[PDB]
Parts: C-alpha cells; structure tokens; sequence
DNA sequence: TGTATTTCACACCGCACCTCAGCGCGTTTTTTTTTTTTTT
C-alpha cells in the first residue's frame, strides 16, 4: 500500500514547508487512475536521482523533481505526469522498481487543478537549482499560476 | 467464512458552451464672395 501518510507528511512538511493534501487530494481507492501523478520518495542516492530525470522523461508530457535535505532524511519529491494513465499499483511499481527503496516511501495522489499553494509549490521549486525540468508544465500548474500574457 | 480485487452509482466540482442588448457609430468644399469686365 502507502498511498501517503502521516508519517511521510511530517518529514515532507520538515523540509518544503508545505503539505502533500494541499498539493494534491484525496484517493484510497488503489483501484481509480489518472495520468498525472505527484511523488516524494525517502533515502534516495543524488546519482540515481540525476539518473531519475534521465530515465523518467522518457514516456511523460513533463517531469519535475526537487531533491534536500539536512542531516534528517531525504525527500527527493517529484512531480509525473505520465503520457497513458496509469493506477496507483502500476505507477507504485514503476517508482519502486526507479529507486531502489521499499513500498513504503511512495507517495502517489492524482494533482489537484483547483488549488493555490497546488501549483505555488512546484511554481517556486521550478526556479530551484536541482529542479529538472522536461517540456510544457502540465495544464494544472500551468494554468493556476501561468497562462498569463507571455508579453501582455 | 474471512478477504483480495473492481465496475456501477449519486455526485464534488467544472470546462465551456450558448444567450441578450446596453456600451461604442456622422459630414461641411465649393460657390459666393463683390470682385472689375462683360456691351457702353
């Protein structure tokens, strides 16, 4: 299982300040499915995360992924969305055959398009050194925080 | 009898359609002007 817990929220919230029920909502349905995604993962490797960019922006209209932390544990947060729809156990076992890590550090939730902070949150880590980026942002983001007048 | 594994089923919430009429809306030199021919 290990759709997103508490567990994973504190140290999420410990280090980018913002929640994961405010970047996305709600399902524990394992069986409903959407396209895009969002994704933190625990005790990962920096190379393999570089790699993780390299090997994910294969099959997805983007990808974003923002790496910490200090001295605490690692949450290497990620952000997919994928070309075909794919449910919470395939995704899962795409991520948990990326990172070499347990079931356990997953944290898959479809995005919400309605929200503020949903799209501030990757608008803010989209300027971050580590950040890497792959193509148009999806719409979500790409549409609550720009879709603005490129040059009025 | 306990439990993994999944669409229908009422609907959050909506992207975006069509639906009205109250807001914007216009031409005027040339001729005539008294000027000096114009018979006388």
């Amino acid at each position: 299982g290990s759709r997103a817990t508490v567990f994973k929220l504190g140290l999420f919230k410990s280090l980018f300040l913002c929640s994961f029920h405010d970047i996305t909502r709600l399902f524990k349905n394992d069986k409903t499915t959407n396209q895009q995604w969002v994704l933190a993962v625990f005790g990962l490797a920096e190379v393999f995360f570089e790699a993780s960019f390299e090997l994910l922006k294969k099959q997805c209209s983007f990808l974003q992924m923002q790496k910490r932390s200090h001295e605490g544990g690692t949450c290497a947060v990620y952000l997919i969305c994928f070309n075909t729809a794919k449910s919470r156990e395939t995704v899962r076992n795409l991520m948990a055959n990326m990172l070499n890590v347990r079931e356990e550090c997953l944290m898959l939730q479809p995005p919400k398009i309605r929200g503020l902070s949903a799209a501030l949150f990757w608008f803010k880590s989209s300027l971050s050194p580590a950040t890497l980026k792959h193509g148009a942002l999806p719409e979500w983001i790409r549409a609550q925080t720009t879709l603005n007048a490129a040059a009025a």
